């Protein structure tokens, strides 16, 4: 649960988006542990991924600062770890 609490989702990624761009963009919300653009069964990258921060405080920053930001013109969707 410790890591899930620090992991945010990012979707609606434009075709040109790569993990290196996501890293640059999300690092402003705080230190990053890792960034991952999801791949399918065949290993093909999809239009969404996960960003794991070192600190949970970064979750609120990421959602508030980056949700809706146009990356290559497409407003990205940033959501956090929710339940219930």
């Amino acid at each position: 649960q410790e890591e899930a609490d620090r992991t945010v989702f990012v979707g609606n990624l434009e075709a040109r988006v790569r993990e290196e761009i996501l890293y640059e963009l999300f690092l402003q919300a705080g230190p990053l542990t890792k960034v991952t653009i999801c791949k399918d069964r065949e290993g093909k990258p999809k239009s969404f991924g996960f960003v794991c921060f070192k600190h949970p405080e970064s979750v609120s920053y990421a959602i508030a600062l980056l949700n809706g930001i146009r990356l290559y013109g497409r407003p990205i969707n940033v959501s956090g770890p929710s339940s219930g």
